[PDB]
């Protein structure tokens, strides 16, 4: 029971016009748009329940505290964490990364090794600057995939942390996380950090079967407010760093944490398999229609990808030239390649608008 029109009716910004045109929002990998239930949660919190949490004894403080803890349990079930106290509220993926990178400082000695995948690589580069650790980077192949067989030679007793993004943000490539984790468990005692910021909006997460040690993601990419994120960690691993209060300092973003639970509710209401199916059909259709344009190349064309078509036109260098023409047609994409990225509310009719817009751009720029 998947009604694209019922879904789109929940997103008020979809009625917005841009340069006199219907908004065609295909920059979802940058940030997603928000359904009414999430915005209602924010507003209802501030108009009825706002108070500080945990420390207080009066009624509003009790209700506010309970609502935030209810939201933690929604996220727990959403990623199938075994315990609510393994779910930490943060302000974004970048915060979760920095939290782990700083807390690892004491567990890394003078010649240990950190392995990362191919712009938040600074915390790990800084962690190696503090310790005596050597940073190692998994190379990317030409087609955008990771050269993960390098782990067969790099993993050793020296490897203390491996950090991989589950989905690449530029190309949308789904990295082979289960094979990587299996390799890391078999040949090292390293902690495994998975950046799921581009994964959590698009397909179901089960951190228990995934066997990651950490899993981090951002609310704003998955229909939630800015300023929110989640860091999951195995209790047995969190307890080695320096629950969940130990890792949540200062006043929490109470409203945002409540509302990211409402964004979980929205996804569960739509259906996570329905989202994946609809988005996979959008992606296949868009890549098919775009490849009919003469001279257009699709990066990672043969790769398994989540919600992202990246492309370049043959004779057009500044991709922004195409992006500006598309924006004047109402189409929002990321721009030396053009990145169109899908969310649950996008339509096949919108992809046709994109494809006709790209054809028009290339002859405009000829």
């Amino acid at each position: 029971m998947f009604d694209i029109q019922e879904i789109r009716s929940q997103f008020p910004i979809l009625q917005e016009k841009v340069n006199g045109k219907d908004l065609v929002y295909l920059d979802n990998a940058a940030t997603s748009q928000k359904p009414k239930m999430v915005l209602d949660a924010i507003n209802n919190y501030y108009e009825h329940y706002n108070a500080n949490v945990h420390r207080g004894i009066h009624t509003l403080s009790q209700v506010a505290t309970e609502m935030m803890e209810d939201a933690r349990k929604k996220v727990q079930r959403f990623i199938n964490a075994k315990h609510d106290y393994e779910v930490l509220f943060t302000k974004g993926t970048t915060e979760g990364i920095n939290l782990v990178a700083y807390a690892m400082t004491d567990l890394i000695k003078k010649d240990d090794e950190i392995i990362i995948s191919y712009s938040n690589i600074v915390p790990w580069q800084m962690l190696c600057q503090r310790t005596g650790a050597k940073l190692r980077v998994i190379p990317m192949n030409e087609d955008g995939t990771l050269q993960i067989d390098v782990l067969d030679e790099w993993l050793s007793e020296k490897t203390k942390l491996v950090s991989v993004n589950q989905v690449s943000n530029a190309l949308g490539i789904v990295n082979p996380i289960d094979e990587i984790i299996r390799k890391v468990r078999a040949k090292s005692n390293a902690f495994i950090f998975i950046d799921g910021a581009q994964a959590a909006p698009h397909f179901e997460i089960d951190v228990q079967t995934m066997d990651c040690d950490f899993f981090a993601f951002s609310g704003h990419k998955m229909y939630g407010p800015t300023g929110t994120g989640i860091l999951y960690g195995k209790a047995s691993v969190l307890e080695q760093l320096n629950l969940p209060f130990r890792f949540e300092a200062g006043t929490p973003n109470i409203a945002g944490n409540i509302a990211i639970g409402t964004a979980v509710d929205f996804m569960e209401k739509v259906g996570r398999s329905n989202i994946a199916a609809h988005e996979h059909a959008l992606l296949e259709y868009a890549q098919r229609k775009l490849l009919e344009i003469e001279g257009l190349k699709v990066y990672g064309e043969k790769a398994n990808r989540a919600g992202v078509v990246s492309f370049n036109l043959s004779g057009i260098g500044i991709a922004s030239d195409v992006g500006m023409i598309l924006d004047k047609l109402g189409i929002a994409v990321r721009t030396g390649t053009v990145r169109a990225s899908f969310a649950v509310y996008n339509t096949f009719e919108e992809i046709d608008i994109l494809t006709e817009g790209v054809k028009k751009a290339q002859k405009m720029l000829a």
